[PDB]
């Protein structure tokens, strides 16, 4: 659904002549006071990890002073190259890159998927030049981000999905069941996007290190999460580089580290491994050329914002924001498994999958989202999940969502043939054939760019 | 070298409190005033596009509106859905997306590289599924950007490079010599980077839907500057959707359509073509998930700047910012014929890749440094560019420039022994094997990411 149709102006063509600065500013600040009540007020799962409206307003002056900066050039924006520098450093010693020998190293990419993706490349460099290995597979959990699927089509790599266990954390014996000669790499999520749920990572990068291949920690959501629940005394067993078998993790300074969208970071245990991710060309006329990830031109700024928002925090920061959210998360998990018909799915921290047997859990969706709530609609099995962000830690935020989630039972208790809105679409979704859904989502994604 | 090691506390962990706001803008700001004055008075090659501090601080303002916005989330932020629509639309009509029948479509990425890069892509998957071509191989000239050398290696791409001509234009011929019935796609620059000239696109094109094969035009450069060249009445013959056989294009909002960087726009002639670049999964208990390109999460911010900085400019705008630098273009050239010992390359419009046949170019190159220019260093052959923008079309630059020039080649030419500074360096890397460059490089890019 378009909602600015009608009440804007739409452009197939540029404007013969330019429009004012004054009006299109104004025209963009309109659709600023329409969207953003839904994620400030807390009713968006994820979305938006802060939300805070001075620190967004300092982040925003952080990018108005880099603005112009592009890292392809460290000469011209010394100042970005810095930035990138440190973000990777400092997000390595806090997962651990000390207890590593010093020798963990990495990149500031655009996202976790390209992380992921960069990730997935280099191992498959790297076994092709030292164990020789030209058919690769990979072997990740089937909760593992369908990033790995992108990196699959992508790279040329062949991924098998294992299966989970009761609490839907990985099934480490179906993994070793599934390595090949030709595997070259195994994966483990801290914690997983769909439930929330960290896979047993010592146990996997155990079994990595036992068959010499490669094992990454997809740390994008946890990794700034994870290690302060860990000093805030709660149940998170080892998941980055203090293991010896995790040669690679990703983490998301714009998810949970708060920093503005579009940067991340890719860890690598030893430089020897980084380097197989650098691209170089020495034989093209235009000169000397390389980069580290897979763009050449960068906004600089975002590596600024990812910079400024670590060092305005700091461990305290972080701790705080951390302990307010795992606080939220505990209190909507008990309110959850309160309502009789509701189960949350394994044991999450503060990355809530709500599934239900009786029910239809997709209209339970739909009720909810009838009272505003922007939920993520997961199936295989069917449920629905919340992620948690400062924007529900704030005043009442945790009540209103239970108070909505009980009225919410309780209506689909009264008409369980009930399915109105986007249930049946969720449904239906469940149900259909892989390249159904292929094509129906293309069509989908071509609406979304129609004038 | 690391200008900030000494002047600037070193963070290799984060600080056990968190520091103050105030001071984190101050140190940012610092480096701001240190590192602007390179780009603003116009010493820089390309690298900032626009540079006017209000055109600067209305762009600012736009990320500021759209800072929390991500693209992933459509429904949230319909707005920015709404922004990158336009942007494709306004690109693909610009690009001559009326004379293909209105099929034509495309999709916002983050930069020029990633236009190209999904592009290969396509045309692997498509060819594999239509004409079942399972070792795929793409035929561009040796001047087509680095880029296209980067998704060979990624996407399992055979990708091979043919010969130039005198004019340094693609040689047409020695394409059709490359092609073999596993090609799935030709490629033609406009212009290419290294000597900002426009490969033989109308005969590229042809070439292409001779075979039944793709054309890819890298207009990332280009795009948003050859179509107002043409209007101002300059020798540039149809290199966009108007030729047939061109079956997508790539183009640069974050480059000469002045937008912010981290934008830009990938187009495919018809649908049946862009729909080989989505990514969906069905299958995944994560729920249904799909993306247009690589990125999941967007910086949806940067798509507002490059739609905002459309619409502020408009056709008038590009056609007089596109005058301007044309204009400075064709009198830097000028100025730079007139001095004896230097050659340009082919007949660029506003890309000048200098060169000479009697001087040692990079220590001219040098002694140009040494006066503040931030130069390209190109080889094969050896020469320097300079890529014009809006910054160099303020008053007395194209000047100081030419000025600067002649005192760096009558130095030269007076001592044609003297290697100082980089020109050493640029020598060394134009003579030495690939695979040694390929290992001083990965040190250089270590060498960027330490904490002192
Ligand atoms: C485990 C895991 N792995 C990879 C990713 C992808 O990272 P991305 O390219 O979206 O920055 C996610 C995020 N998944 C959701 C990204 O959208 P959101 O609601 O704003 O966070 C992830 O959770
Ligand atoms: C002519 C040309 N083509 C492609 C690219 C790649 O674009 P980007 O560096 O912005 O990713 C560039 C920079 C370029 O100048």
């Amino acid at each position: 659904i378009k909602p600015y149709r009608d009440r804007f102006p739409s452009h197939a063509r540029l404007p013969r002549a330019g429009l004012p600065r004054a009006e299109i500013l104004a025209e963009i600040a309109a659709m600023g006071a329409a969207e953003s009540p839904a994620w400030r007020d807390g009713y968006a799962s994820g979305a938006v990890y802060h939300g805070d409206e001075h620190h967004i307003a300092f982040l925003n002056e952080v990018y108005a002073l880099q603005s112009q900066s592009n890292p392809l050039h460290p000469d011209l924006w010394p100042s970005t190259a810095k930035f990138e520098a440190e973000v990777v450093a400092m997000t390595a010693h806090m997962l651990g890159g000390d207890a590593a020998g010093g020798t963990v190293c990495g990149t500031v990419t655009s996202g976790g998927t390209e992380s992921l993706l960069l990730a997935m490349k280099t191992y498959r460099d790297w076994a092709r030049a030292t164990k020789g290995i030209t058919a690769p597979e990979a072997v990740v959990p089937v909760s593992a981000h369908a990033a790995f699927d992108k990196a699959a089509q992508y790279f040329g790599i062949k991924l098998v999905r294992t299966p989970l266990d009761a609490d839907y954390r990985a099934d480490v014996a179906a993994m070793r069941e599934a390595i090949t000669p030709n595997t070259v790499v195994v994966a483990g999520s801290a914690p997983g996007y769909p439930h929330g749920v960290v896979d047993p990572i010592p146990e996997i990068a155990a079994l990595a290190a036992e068959h010499g291949i490669g094992c990454h920690v997809d740390a994008c959501l946890g990794g700034f999460i994870l290690p302060w629940a860990e000093r805030l005394g709660y149940p998170v067993p080892p998941f980055d580089f203090r293991l010896e078998g995790v040669t690679s993790v990703s983490a998301d300074t714009h998810a949970y580290g708060y920093g503005a969208k579009g940067t991340s970071v890719i860890l690598y245990r030893r430089p020897d491994l980084l380097h197989y991710q650098y691209f170089i060309a020495a034989d093209w006329p235009g000169g000397l050329y390389f980069s580290p990830t897979f763009a050449g031109s960068r906004p600089g700024a975002l590596s600024a914002t990812a910079w400024a928002a670590m060092l305005s925090l700091g461990e305290e920061g972080y701790l705080d924001a951390t302990r307010r959210i795992l606080q939220a998360a505990d209190r909507l998990k008990a309110g959850v498994r309160a309502i009789p018909s509701l189960k949350i799915l394994g044991d999450p921290l503060w990355v809530i999958a709500v599934a239900s047997d009786e029910l239809n859990i997709y209209q339970v969706m739909e009720e909810m989202a009838g009272r505003g709530w922007r939920l993520n609609g997961l199936h295989r099995p069917p449920a629905f999940h919340v992620a948690l962000t400062l924007r529900h830690t704030e005043p009442g935020v945790v009540d209103r969502f239970l108070a909505d989630l009980q009225d919410a039972v309780a209506q689909v208790r009264a008409h369980p043939e009930k399915a109105t809105g986007m249930a049946p679409v969720y449904g239906m979704a469940a149900a259909a054939p892989p390249e159904l859904v292929r094509q129906v989502l293309t069509g989908f994604i071509d609406l979304l760019y129609e004038v």
